[PDB]
């Protein structure tokens, strides 16, 4: 019929616009980059990432000595979901206390912002939704704008830290006796 | 006919619409790599690799030594099929008893997430659906939540090992004497 | 007309769908991989392999010097026909009897699966259809299970195998003195 | 209905009007590459860099040293968006001054230029919306008409720079003793 | 008019099967790669390869010493033809006699398949269709079964050699001295 | 309705004439490399280049000494506009003159020639419309005509020089002690 | 009109018949390689290369000393022409005498074959039509039959000659002492 | 409308016949290569090369020094225009003459064939039109016909050059002393 074929003709349109939307949302990249480097005078163990938002393709590095580095990164979920990467990073330290780093890349830039933020935690405590949310909404994070930021992070320790303010992310932390 | 042609642009459209639910279906990429190093002071002599889902292209190494690493990698079925790559892979042992490693990444993220267990086994046991379901129901797994698990294996022997959370899985665990 | 300009839209549509159907048919792919290491104490003299199905692009090897290993390789054949690539290889030794190995990977994993075996036979024989039977329906294979399996094969010999579950099957074998 | 399938068809041409506008609105390439000489006999410490405009993927070097060089480099957002890569670079000197440099790569060069400015301002200031706002609207801002501009900064300091006009940015200054 | 558009959307069709049809016969590979050892203690002066079907793009090498191999290889016609390579090629031997070899790679394998033969003709004879004749019907070729197969030539020499099933095929023959 | 629909036909029609159109504009190339040996005794710094038509994405070498050479080049501004690559470059000399060197590679050669000068300015001159009008217009500009061209340039100097007639233009100057 | 509809879709079928034809007459091959070695005892001095078909792109070498080959190659005119490459080849030898070689790869198999002949002609001639005519029809020519060829030349000397049977053809020719 | 339906399809008819048309107009390749030896004695210094067809990419050398050779080239211009590479390049002689040498590669080979000729004027003399026509009509200009010829060139010189006939043509002279 002709309302038949117009149906036909109209469901294919929305076929195509709904497989070009479905491109468009997965094509958008978003990924972190995080090097931490440790000159606490304590050698890090790992014990786990807790991703907010992404996922991680590789290790956490077990063990980062000092005077070394840790390298890891993560990105947001494959196919076309409006989600970015978003998580803690927790290590153990040798004085039995744990470092812990937030991360956030939003999906959405018309909305939220690059952040980051670096804590001291009393006793080992492994990253979780509370430790988010905490470092996120209550331990005044750092914007991700381009900026190089300082802060004294208790038990003889201070942290210098940089992230830039796009969707590919990277994270820079210098661990350092204070 | 105008009913003829309109059965046609349906089943025209039908058709696009089929190739490209299958072209996505047959995307979906879920792999495991295993890497299990030997510190057990024991010698490892491969049995088999019981898959519940998927498959390997390669060899499973016959002998890991002490002090040497096992590697070992799957991958899900060829096709657009929705289903992950999970097994068991049993090892036996100089004391005359399995080491048992279980894997799981799923198909459907909706409802599954990555479990990994380790155990030792009495005796030299194969790898098989009702090892499997031990492993994966009843002996505690661990989520491949990008994290550090530890856990004594009885038998003088504890095991260490980390899994991501993606589709792209990575496990690597660690055998030393307890 | 329009009865006329209908059959020729059905019959595009059906051209379009036999060419998409002959195009997934033929990109399956069925191949083999065999290594046979030869630690008996006789050296190997190639005499024919067997295809039940596919087909082989390259030599068998002459000869296999005791300390050395049998490289072999097949594969379905080409274009969009389902079948896979099964067959037995033939190789004579010192002793006067006739090493005898068989491989099966189907086109269909809906209802088979990955076959192998090993069989020394009393004098020279080729491999035939007969043998291949013999090997495949009364002779217990082995499963293609990501399994190593062992059996004694008379006359002081004794073989130890793996062969993988997949479309792009390896298998390996070790013919070694009991 | 014919109505029907007019505007089946003129949403259809709307929609291929529309992909081509978004594709060539996201092909245009705006982008800024920064290279500062410092000869001023001081150390210079990263501040931030403020971006009015675009953003970064790389983090702002902390340490210039006498006698090196400072690498950086921006780019306007991704996505189909009409807008440069503007922003303000604010590094703190040994004498407890801040040199502050401003690049503003615009999107629409029917209405702007590229334009460059360098500053040396009392005391430690990081870069910000005022700062740039001084910059760019009442400190003299150079044109990045491809030509050489020198200018001394106060504090025994002089500035020479140079900046092409084009799309594809490129800021060169040097910093010495005056 | 209605039937004439008829007319053109039939041919059309047409056109496109055809041009569809004439790609799939033109993508059928048949090529033959020869190689024969010379073990024989005369060398060989190469005379002529006539071709049945096919051709080749090479030299057919002028000498062959006693110690050293051929190397030689053709295909099927260009184009999409339905027939294969088939050829005869013959060398005069310094006793006087001529070493004639049959290849024969069919285009169709529903009622064809792979053949070779070896055969020593008294005085020099050059390779022409009813040398191809005599050597494919009349003095028993060996199939290209991807099997071994040896006979006494006369003249105090013999032939070894193999040949695949494969339309990639492959001859190797070893003349040696009786 | 049919009006509605012949509309829509005649749009996408205009659409992709427009779209061929604006690609056939964006494809046209017209590039300058300059290339000017520096024999005059003096050193030559340089002060700007000013584009007429066009742009650059080098900067503008800050120094040439004697025995040394300029490399330069430009092109027409990206996308599809109309406009060629025109420009004047001036440089300081050790003697307290101007050396000016104008290039002109048009867009359209229906009506537009390559054209270069070389001139020396009393005073320290900076490259502008005016400088570029006298070189073009009143100075007797050397046609590019793949010919070389001799002049003396006061001052105890003289030029020889060479442009190709080409969109791909390139211009080598060589100045000298007359 | 319906009738001018209908003239317009045959027009546009029957334009793309005559892209695909052009485009199947255009990628037919047809090249020679010449080589021939020069065992005479005397050095060859190149006059000319005689088309009757086809052209070449490279430079007929001038000279061709005693103990040294000749390289050469031709192919049959750019585009969708249904020619091939015929030529004869005139060299002028230190004795005052002209060595011919023709060559004739066709364009049509349906009706010509591969043609080669070499003839030695007392004093200096260029190659032209006639010569071609001579050697192509009255001076029995060999048949590019994979087949090699030999024939005393006259004036002290001898030739070998070899030629394929397809459209790359390869020629080799050597001229030694009789 | 029907009738502007019609003229709408017949429009987009003829566009694709145009483009297809400018196309293969502007596919059409005419380039030349030049390639002069100098062992004249005596030294030659470019003047110009007129091109009464086509252009060049690069610069004529200025100096060719005895014992040395010349490395020039041009091509058609650039687009669909039916054109080719004509021209005449000239050489001052240290002994006050000038060496012109004429290229022509038509781009109609219908009508045209490969020209080349040598010249020595006396005096100094700029190629231009004049000296253009006076070579290729007056000055017996030789044919690129894939052959050597010599000629005395006056002023105790001689030339011998080669032209190939195709539209990638190659021209080689070499000017010794006669
Ligand atoms: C048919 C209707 C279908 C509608 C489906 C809507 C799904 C929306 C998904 C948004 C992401 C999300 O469901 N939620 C969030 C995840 O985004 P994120 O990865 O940036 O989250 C990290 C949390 N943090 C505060 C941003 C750091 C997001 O905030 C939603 C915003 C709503 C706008
Ligand atoms: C027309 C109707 C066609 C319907 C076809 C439905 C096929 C469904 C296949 C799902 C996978 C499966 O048939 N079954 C399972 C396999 O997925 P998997 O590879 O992740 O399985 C491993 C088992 N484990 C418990 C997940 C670890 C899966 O659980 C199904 C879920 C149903 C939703
Ligand atoms: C119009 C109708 C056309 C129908 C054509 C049907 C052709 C079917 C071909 C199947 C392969 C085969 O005709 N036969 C077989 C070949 O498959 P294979 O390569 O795996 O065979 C090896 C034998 N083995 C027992 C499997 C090891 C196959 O078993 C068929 C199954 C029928 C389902
Ligand atoms: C349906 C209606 C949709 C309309 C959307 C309009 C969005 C316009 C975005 C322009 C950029 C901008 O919203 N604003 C500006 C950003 O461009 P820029 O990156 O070059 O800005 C830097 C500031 N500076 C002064 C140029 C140095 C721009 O000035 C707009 C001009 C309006 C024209
Ligand atoms: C219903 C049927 C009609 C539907 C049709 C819709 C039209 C679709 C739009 C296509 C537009 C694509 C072209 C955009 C190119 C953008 C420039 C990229 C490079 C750049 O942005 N180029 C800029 C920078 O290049 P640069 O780096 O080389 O710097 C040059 C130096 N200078 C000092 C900065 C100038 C350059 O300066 C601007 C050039 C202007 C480009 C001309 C665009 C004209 C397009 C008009 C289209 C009108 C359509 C109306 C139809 C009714
Ligand atoms: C419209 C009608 C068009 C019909 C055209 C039919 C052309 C058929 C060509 C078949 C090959 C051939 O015309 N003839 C033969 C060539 O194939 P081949 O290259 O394998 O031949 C070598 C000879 N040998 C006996 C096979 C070793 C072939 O035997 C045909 C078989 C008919 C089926
Ligand atoms: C109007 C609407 C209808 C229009 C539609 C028209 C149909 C278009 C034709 C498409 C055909 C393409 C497929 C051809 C593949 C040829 C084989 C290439 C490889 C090869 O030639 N394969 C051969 C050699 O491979 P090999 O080198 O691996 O050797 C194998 C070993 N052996 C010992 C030689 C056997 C192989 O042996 C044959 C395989 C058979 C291939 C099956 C083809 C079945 C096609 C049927 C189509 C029917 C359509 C009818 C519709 C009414
Ligand atoms: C709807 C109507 C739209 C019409 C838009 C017309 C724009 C024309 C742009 C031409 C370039 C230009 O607007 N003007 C000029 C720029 O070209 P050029 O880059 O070669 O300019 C350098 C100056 N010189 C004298 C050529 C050396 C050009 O001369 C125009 C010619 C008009 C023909
Ligand atoms: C509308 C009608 C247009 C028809 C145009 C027909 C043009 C035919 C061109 C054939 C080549 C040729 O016009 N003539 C010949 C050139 O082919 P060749 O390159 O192989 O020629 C060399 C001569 N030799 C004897 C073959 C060695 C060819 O022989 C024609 C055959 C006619 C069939
Ligand atoms: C609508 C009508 C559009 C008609 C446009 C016709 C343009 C024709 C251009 C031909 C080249 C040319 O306008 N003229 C000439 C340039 O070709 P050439 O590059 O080979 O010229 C060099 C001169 N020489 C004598 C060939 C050495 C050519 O002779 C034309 C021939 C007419 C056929
Ligand atoms: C309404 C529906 C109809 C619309 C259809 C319109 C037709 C579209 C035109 C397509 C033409 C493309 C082919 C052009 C190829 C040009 C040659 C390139 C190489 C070259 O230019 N080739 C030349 C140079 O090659 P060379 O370098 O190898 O030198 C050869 C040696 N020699 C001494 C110079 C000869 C060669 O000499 C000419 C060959 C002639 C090419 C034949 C072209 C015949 C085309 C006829 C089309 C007619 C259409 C009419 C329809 C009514």
């Amino acid at each position: 019929a002709d309302v038949a074929g117009a149906v036909i003709d109209g469901a294919g349109l929305g076929f195509d616009v709904l497989k070009t939307v479905l491109e468009a949302l997965g094509n958008v990249k978003r990924k972190i980059a995080v090097g931490i480097d440790n000159e606490s005078g304590k050698t890090w163990t790992a014990m786990n990432t807790y991703f907010r938002s992404g996922t991680s393709d590789i290790v956490l590095p077990h063990k980062v000595a000092h005077g070394k580095a840790l390298l890891y990164n993560g990105q947001k979920n494959r196919g076309p979901v409006a989600t970015g990467v978003v998580g803690v990073i927790a290590y153990s330290m040798s004085d039995g206390n744990t470092l812990a780093v937030l991360f956030s890349v939003p999906y959405d830039y018309n909305w939220y912002s690059n952040w980051w933020n670096v804590r001291v935690y009393k006793g080992q405590k492994r990253a979780d939704q509370r430790m988010y949310e905490e470092l996120y909404y209550h331990r005044s994070p750092f914007r991700g704008d381009n900026g190089w930021h300082s802060r004294g992070l208790g038990y003889g320790l201070k942290s210098r830290g940089f992230m830039n303010s796009s969707g590919h992310a990277i994270l820079e932390i210098h661990v350092t006796k204070a």
